[PDB]
């Protein structure tokens, strides 16, 4: 039953190649830079991979991989990424902060939204009973679409008023993480944590994708432009 | 290993109101402005929020522990104190923000109350019997130094800021060195240390203490003026 | 070979919690009065390490903070304790540095993260069963600190050598105390009861409580009585 903690290692291996690499080069680009402000988009972004590739090893090395008793079998879980989310995400809506100078009433109930987003996660899917998982799999999405709200009809409005080279970035990243985040529930969904539809293979893949672009990824859109009056 | 079945109705009572406390603070919150004003707002729903989801966990009994003292195994809701560990220093943070306190106190006023629910946590799974008081202690003295803080140290600086402000912080001063002292009482006298009142009543007063010091605190806050706007 | 324990290291333990109490009360009745917010503050974090690690180390006292782990072949004793202490614990010390030279932003987050991965990377490498694995895992913790080390020696001594003679003062002595006894973590660690065998568990929480009573209370000491914390 998802036969784990061998068939993915080449994802999970993969996945801690490319969130290494893609952490040396964050750390020897951020060299020089002088400006106080792009120096905290800097250490947000280079921080968001490191940890990712501290829970990488873990799943790949095995210590990250757990059983659970589940639907009808014992479950392997990966606890690792929740370990890795709790911290990242939230980093990565402080980059978005940051960037449209949001108050500081809208960052916190964005940071602590996101705590219940992967906390309720994370209970999902240890949770022994299964009917319960979706309980609250529906009460992790409620987190992030109220996240994505703020994000797309509330951090675009303020991202408007600024510079356009600002209004420009804020929206690129806007478009790559309303995407790539509303594709967490939908494997989780349909892999190994849920419904049976999709093996923990190809769970682990999807996750190794997306995650690898929404941090990689995401960092390269921002540290390649223009991050408000700094560069 | 029943231990999540009687009290029941007081976790799925205590799920209902700290979810409907939220969805309440949530579609109040629509129009606000003053950036000010939205802090208390954000802090105050994030309070219920997070007591929502560590209910619902300890109803669905994912938030229940076997915890081995006394020749027993004992039914534990450890994820009081992950709800705790988050809850109690935002609605310190609030008062904070209130009496425009210094950054100063505020850490170590977290810092503190990260101790006294750390510590209780501790206790509450201790196997050692004896010991288990030796960490009420502790937390009692810290949750004792926190309290002390915002009594003889937070009204002070609120008779100076203004008379709304003042008034304001001193109701909920009130409510919350009345509230925030019960506890160490009922965890004394409840399942987690000596056996003078079930689990069952425990759940209850809990639940009661909960509710008032979550969703009552933040009506009475959410009602005045808090900072800069309203 | 090594083996179960709990009771040999109890006096060090013991001591370790007496010193850290004390050393706490004493910061506690010493910041009585204080007026300056600047000054507020350092008080505030440098009575929180202490603090948080008498807690951290009366449960090791008291057998909770102790957990058997399989690896090598024999199930093994480890004190995770420590490594709830020190992820709290050791951020601090870095906060009352960064407030100290009065560094950004930018670097404060660069800093705590960066200890963040070093405590929890070690806590890792600490509950790991495969044996290899957990030296895969010191060498990471390792770098994590080593960068940590860089930014304070050659960082925060150019912005310190730019503030006022009592700040550059203050802040090398402590640069000074904590360069040298963070960089014996990683030796205690590797020769002690969590990695090779070459030392026993007993001494390991003997060097431990050494380096943990002096880098805590004796930085402490250093710091609250330099003035050069704008507070009188
Ligand atoms: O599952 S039952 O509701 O039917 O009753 C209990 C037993 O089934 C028992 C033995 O299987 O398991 C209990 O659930 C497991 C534990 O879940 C929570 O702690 C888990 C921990 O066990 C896991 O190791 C970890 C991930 O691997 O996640 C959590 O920390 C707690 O609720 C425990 O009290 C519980 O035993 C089940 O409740
Ligand atoms: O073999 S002994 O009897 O001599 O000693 C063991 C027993 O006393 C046994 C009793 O059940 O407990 C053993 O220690 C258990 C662990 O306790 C603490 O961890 C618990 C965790 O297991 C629980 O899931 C949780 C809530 O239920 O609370 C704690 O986190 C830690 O102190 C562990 O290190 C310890 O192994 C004891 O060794
Ligand atoms: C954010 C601060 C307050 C806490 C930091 C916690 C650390 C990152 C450790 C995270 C541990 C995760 C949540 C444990 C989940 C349950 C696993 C089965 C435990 C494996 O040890
Ligand atoms: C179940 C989940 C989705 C509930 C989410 C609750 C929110 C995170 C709470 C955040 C604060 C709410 C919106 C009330 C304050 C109103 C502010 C204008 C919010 C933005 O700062
Ligand atoms: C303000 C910031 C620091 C906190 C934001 C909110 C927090 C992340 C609270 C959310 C915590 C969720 C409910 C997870 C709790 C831990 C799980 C019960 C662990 C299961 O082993
Ligand atoms: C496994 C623990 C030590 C790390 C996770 C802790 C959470 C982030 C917050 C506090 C939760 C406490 C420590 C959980 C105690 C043990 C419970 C049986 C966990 C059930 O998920
Ligand atoms: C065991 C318990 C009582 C320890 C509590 C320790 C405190 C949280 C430490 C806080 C800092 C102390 C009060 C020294 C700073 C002096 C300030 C005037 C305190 C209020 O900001
Ligand atoms: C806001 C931050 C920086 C300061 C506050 C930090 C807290 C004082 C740290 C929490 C310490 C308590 C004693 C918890 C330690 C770990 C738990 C005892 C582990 C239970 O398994
Ligand atoms: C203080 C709040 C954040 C909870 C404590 C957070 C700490 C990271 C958790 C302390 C436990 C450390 C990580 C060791 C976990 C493994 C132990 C066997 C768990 C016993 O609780
Ligand atoms: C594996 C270890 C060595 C990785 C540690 C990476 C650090 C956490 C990243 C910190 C930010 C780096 C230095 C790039 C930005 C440069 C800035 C001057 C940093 C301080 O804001
Ligand atoms: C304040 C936040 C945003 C930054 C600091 C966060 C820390 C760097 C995150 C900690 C990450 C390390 C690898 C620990 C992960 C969890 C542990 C491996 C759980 C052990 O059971
Ligand atoms: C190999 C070198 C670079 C390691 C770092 C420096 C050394 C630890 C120096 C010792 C520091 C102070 C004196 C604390 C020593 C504590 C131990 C009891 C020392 C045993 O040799
Ligand atoms: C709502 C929801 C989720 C959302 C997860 C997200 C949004 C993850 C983002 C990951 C990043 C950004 C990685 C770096 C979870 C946690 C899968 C739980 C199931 C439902
Ligand atoms: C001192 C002490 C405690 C204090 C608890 C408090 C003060 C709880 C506050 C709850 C709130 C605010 C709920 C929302 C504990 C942890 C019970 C442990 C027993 C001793
Ligand atoms: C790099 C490294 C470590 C560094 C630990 C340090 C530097 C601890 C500082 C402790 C203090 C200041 C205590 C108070 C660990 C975590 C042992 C893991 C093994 C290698
Ligand atoms: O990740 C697989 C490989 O991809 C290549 O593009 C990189 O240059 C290598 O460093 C890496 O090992
Ligand atoms: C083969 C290593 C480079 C891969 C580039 C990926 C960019 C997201």
């Amino acid at each position: 039953a998802q036969i784990t903690g061998r068939p993915e290692w080449i994802w999970l291996a993969l996945g801690t190649a490319l969130m290494g690499l893609g952490t040396l080069y964050f750390l020897v680009k951020g060299m020089g830079v002088s400006d106080p402000d792009a120096k905290k988009f800097y250490a947000i972004t280079t921080l968001v991979p490191a940890i990712a590739f501290t829970m990488y090893l873990s799943m790949l090395l095995g210590y990250g991989l757990t059983m659970v008793p589940f639907g009808g079998e014992q479950n392997p879980i990966y606890w690792a990424r929740y370990a890795d989310w709790l911290f990242t995400t939230p980093l990565l809506l402080l980059d978005l902060a940051l960037l449209v100078d949001a108050d500081q009433g809208t960052i916190l109930a964005l940071v602590g939204a996101d705590g219940i987003m992967i906390g309720t996660g994370l209970v999902g899917a240890l949770t022994k009973v299964y009917s319960y998982r979706f309980v609250w799999w529906a009460i992790s999405t409620a987190a992030m679409l109220y996240i994505l709200y703020v994000l797309f009809f509330g951090f675009t409005s303020k991202a408007e008023s600024m510079r356009p080279e600002v209004a420009s970035t804020f929206k690129v990243l806007r478009n790559v993480t309303v995407v790539l985040w509303s594709a967490y529930p939908v494997v989780w969904l349909i892999g190994s944590e849920g419904a049976g539809i999709v093996p923990l293979n190809i769970e682990t893949l999807l996750f190794m994708v997306l995650d690898v672009s929404a941090k990689v990824g995401f960092g390269l859109i921002l540290l390649r432009s223009r991050a408000i009056f700094g560069e």
